């Protein structure tokens, strides 16, 4: 909206690729989000005008509750540090979330589980994570955008044929052999508040549909995001850089960063 301020930088440069070794833009035209695409000066200042919120998830139930301090204590060095910030912890033991200390414009809500309103009055963007991670470095506005899915460590080499989506047809995640971009991770993904509730809400109706006819997708909500990006198309793309589990799978040349980890 606001007009960017004077700015020095070095120029981009037309006829060099900001990579020869991976995919930089999906076929319909989103970014694919590597290290060394973006410029993080440019896109805070374009963010931080808009004066943006954004709002972290995360579900910690039962002992998971013990992976709370290293999530948020990490968050607060890596996740989105100069913007403001409303992390939504949904647990069922709330005496049981850890006191961390939070940097000034961050705020955390503690939601017991045993109206998603709120969500469109108190930030710009939903990013939805599990809590058995750590973020080792940074996670920030490069990220931002209507929607987007994060590809899964374990398949972003991998042909779809050997991609773990749904291939039952009786399931409404199926997905048959000669179909599918990429294999999203059901544990990052996020986008607009908008965006995100109306994923939310077409997966929960599809998850009752199978229920009603018998059937559970092999992996679950993930089953389900994946049906749902390959029918509405991320406009963003986070590379594995951004889910990552160094213990199973080391750090390949590709990845320049490894921002957000599994706890092993
Ligand atoms: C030692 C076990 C290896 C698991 C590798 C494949 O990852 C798994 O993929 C399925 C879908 O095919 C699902 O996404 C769960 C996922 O496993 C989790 O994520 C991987 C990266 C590891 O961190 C595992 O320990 C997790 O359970
Ligand atoms: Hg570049
Ligand atoms: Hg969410
Ligand atoms: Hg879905
Ligand atoms: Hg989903």
């Amino acid at each position: 909206m606001v007009s960017l301020p004077r700015m020095v930088y070095p120029q981009p440069k037309v006829l060099t690729p900001c990579r020869k070794d991976v995919l930089v833009v999906t076929p319909w035209l989103a970014p694919i989000v590597w290290e060394g695409t973006f410029n993080i000066d440019i896109l805070n200042e374009q963010f931080r005008l808009q004066n943006t919120t954004i709002g972290l998830t995360v579900f910690a139930i039962k002992k998971y509750v013990a992976f709370l301090k290293l999530f948020l204590e990490t968050a607060e060095k890596h996740f989105m540090v100069g913007h403001r910030v409303h992390y939504y912890v949904f647990t069922d033991q709330p005496a049981a979330v850890p006191r961390v200390t939070l940097g000034t414009g961050r705020q955390l809500s503690v939601l017991e589980v045993g109206c998603e309103r709120r969500f469109l009055s108190e930030v710009d963007y939903l990013v939805c994570v599990d809590v058995d991670m750590e973020f080792r470095d940074h996670v920030g506005v490069e990220i931002l955008t209507p929607l987007f899915g994060t590809l899964h460590p374990s398949f972003y080499g991998s042909s779809r044929e050997a991609f773990t989506y749904e291939r039952r047809p009786q399931s409404q995640a199926y997905i048959p052999k000669d179909e599918g971009d990429f294999y999203y991770m059901g544990a990052f993904f996020g986008g607009s508040v908008q965006e995100v509730q109306r994923l939310t809400r077409a997966c929960h109706q599809a998850m009752m549909v199978d229920q009603a006819n018998g059937i559970e997708a092999v992996w679950h909500d993930e089953s389900h995001l994946n049906k749902y990006l390959l029918r509405h198309k991320p406009t963003k793309v986070l590379s594995p850089e951004y889910l990552w589990d160094q213990q199973l799978l080391g750090w390949p040349a590709v990845l320049r960063k490894l921002r957000f980890t599994a706890v092993p």
